[PDB]
């Protein structure tokens, strides 16, 4: 209901002309919540589940649905740079996309749908800014509790599962207790697997799996057994998490300049404890440019182009974009002379 949004008819008309790339990859999430009150986690996973049915499908009211998103969506934090609702928005809008890519047509049922989708919204959940690292070297109460493993990620299952005990939050209700089984393992699968200290294994993996690779008479994959198609949906959503320098330049500036902001303040966070600075989160250290290229080609492209391989030809104009992307940054590098972590990964293969 678009007064729970508390939207007026004129952004309401602003954001049906937005809402004509719900199922693009050029969606401008930055607008959508610009006209939301900044609620595009909310918004855009209403405008999904209404254009997918998934209200319908899963007997979920639209009071529970927007009282739990709205709930889940709070829960993020706003004045994180990066990690926000909008980073999740756009996480899970992505993998909408990803979601309906014609070679993966008719393979996964609506449950892995709804799940792939729930996961991409709650991912980054209650995210605080700062690496699993700086929470483990400041003793931090989480990472006790999660003995130092995936930490945060572990984090936003908890907080996301939890959410749905609130009043009038339990979106999954009338789901079976089966149904509710399958869907819990699929999305603590996949939100695990979006910490990037599991990227390469996670990417070798998808290799090994586009090896065997099957398809049908009309070219469309195909998946039949479990842990296949929940091996596709984990790296699917992984695909959306690192997919801001695969969208126009417009939007993969505005996505650098945050996460590098969000590096920056954890790097205050740091000489404000009186701990060393950590990778990539010193502004007078870090080189935007060529962490941004050394990023794409070691971590970002490498993956790309397999999902691509997986789904080709459909990936086709996110690797050119990539590409032209990966060169502007390239490009302005100012002119210069001659570990297993986000943070680390960028230092290490900075370009
Ligand atoms: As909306
Ligand atoms: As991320
Ligand atoms: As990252
Ligand atoms: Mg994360
Ligand atoms: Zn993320």
């Amino acid at each position: 209901s678009i007064s729970r949004f508390g939207v007026n008819t004129e952004n309401e008309d602003h954001l049906a002309k937005e809402l004509e790339d719900l199922n693009k990859w050029g969606l401008n999430i930055f607008n959508v919540a610009g006209y939301s009150h900044n609620r595009p986690l909310t918004c855009i996973m209403y405008a999904i589940f209404q254009e997918r049915d998934l209200l319908k499908t899963f007997r979920i009211s639209s009071d529970t649905f927007i009282t739990y998103m709205m709930t889940l969506e709070d829960h993020y934090h706003s004045d994180v740079a990066y990690h926000n609702s909008l980073h999740a928005a756009d996480v899970a809008q992505s993998t909408h996309v990803l979601l309906s890519t014609p070679a993966l047509d008719a393979v996964f049922t609506d449950l892995e749908i709804l799940a792939a989708i729930f996961a991409a919204a709650i991912h980054d959940v209650d995210h605080p800014g700062v690496s699993n690292q700086f929470l483990i070297n400041t003793n931090s109460e989480l990472a006790l509790m999660y003995n130092d493993e995936s930490v945060l990620e572990n984090h936003h299952l908890a907080v996301g599962f939890k959410l749905l005990q609130e009043e009038h939050c339990d979106i999954f209700m009338n789901l079976t207790k089966k149904q509710r089984q399958t869907l819990r393992k699929m999305v603590i699968d996949m939100v695990l697997a979006t910490d990037m200290s599991k990227h390469m294994s996670l990417l070798a993996d998808l290799k090994t799996m586009v090896e065997t690779k099957k398809v049908t008479s009309s070219g469309v994959l195909l998946l039949d057994n479990y842990t296949d198609r929940i091996q596709v949906l984990r790296n699917m959503v992984h695909c959306a998490d690192l997919s801001n320098p695969t969208k126009s330049l417009e939007l993969y500036r505005q996505w650098t300049d945050r996460i590098m902001e969000e590096f920056f303040q954890q790097g205050d966070k740091e000489r404000e404890r009186g701990m060393e600075i950590s990778p990539m989160c010193d502004k007078h250290t870090a080189s935007v440019e060529k962490s941004q290229v050394g990023f794409i080609d070691y971590i970002v492209h490498p993956l790309w182009e397999t999902w691509a391989d997986l789904v080709q030809p459909d990936a086709q104009d996110i690797l050119d974009t990539l590409e032209d992307n990966r060169n502007w940054y390239q490009s302005m590098i100012p002119q210069a002379p001659a570990n297993r972590d986000c943070q680390g990964l960028m230092e290490k293969f900075q370009f």
